[PDB]
């Protein structure tokens, strides 16, 4: 299985050759430049943000989430009665005699439910994400992924918002709690990821079996 | 699902600062803290132990 | 549910600087604090022992 | 039940191509600022 | 039981896509405020 052949995750050549460079021109001059790629107008003392598409930016994905809810209620009802002529009187013996009016009586009642619930999550990393659209008021929308092969599988950790610029820190970045539509996700596969999938049979009776 | 309504009416000098008044000091108060799912059905009686419990002698 | 009702007369005198006035202060005091609600319905007494309390020689 | 094709969170591309820039205007400046938003 | 379609709390659309701005009147200023409420 291991003879299998796979495509790596990093495909292509890992290398580049240094291309040559252009034969200086006859100009009585030491400085030679090569074809001048242009960038555009650059400040100087504002940070270094992304402003175009393409540009990069750190994300740091710190999510911590915590939601409960608790409630409760209870009743009860005891009630006893009792009444006991031991010695009736022989003036009220035809009222009380015989036990005709000696009783004994008892109820209750109980009731006694509860119910809650609570979510969790948690997420710590550091991510570059690439900002690929600019909207009209300037905010940015970002996409990015990353790769991971650690020896028998593959993790991706996808990221995607909307950040505005001015929450941008000097060293560009920015906190994943600043990201207005923040879509988060961190997955993988092999046959790591393939022991945490219930069985089909075990994902159908947890949806259908009555209890 | 939870649900948390509040209504009443409001006197503007009891007013804080910082826009805050406390539940105290609202005229017809009324508060209201339900929920819904089988959590809330859990905490409703049984139709006959609500009925012995209303119904039953004792 | 729980209601709680009050009704009384109030001398303007009495109301301190908080537009606030302690209970006791009120002349005609009617205060009330009822519920509904099974929790409520638990703490009446059976129709049949509420008639032995009355009725029963002892 | 693992190798049933799914739709990821993040659809779409994760990365994108910065486009060249404007040619910059013979004006005698340096300074060259693209479409202004 | 999970299988069931359910309508969420908050309805509609989670997004907002911001509207471009108008365009600049030729009064010779820099300042320029949209129709102002």
């Amino acid at each position: 299985c291991a003879w299998i052949p796979a495509k790596p995750l990093v495909q292509g050549a890992t290398t580049a050759q240094p291309i040559p460079g252009p034969v200086p021109v006859a100009n009585g001059s030491i400085f030679q430049s090569a074809q001048p790629i242009n960038y555009g107008y650059q400040p100087l003392f504002e940070d270094r943000r992304p402003r175009n598409i393409g540009d990069t930016l750190t994300i740091v994905l710190q999510e911590n989430v915590s939601a409960s809810k608790s409630s409760s209620a209870n009743a009860s009802r005891d009630g006893k009665t009792s009444f006991g002529f031991d010695t009736v009187p022989r003036y009220l013996q035809g009222l009380f005699g015989n036990s005709r009016a000696d009783m004994e009586a008892s109820g209750g009642n109980s009731f006694n439910g509860k119910g809650g619930a609570n979510a969790s999550n948690t997420f710590s990393g550091t991510l570059t994400v690439t900002v690929d659209q600019v909207l009209a008021n300037g905010n940015l929308h970002v996409v990015g992924e990353k790769q991971i092969a650690i020896n028998q599988g593959t993790e991706f950790i996808r990221f995607s918002g909307v950040v505005n610029p001015r929450t941008i820190s000097g060293s560009n970045s920015v906190p994943s709690t600043q990201v207005a539509d923040a879509r988060i996700e961190y997955v993988g596969n092999g046959y790591i990821n393939e022991a945490q999938n219930m069985g089909w049979l075990q994902r159908f009776f947890l949806n259908l079996s009555p209890m």
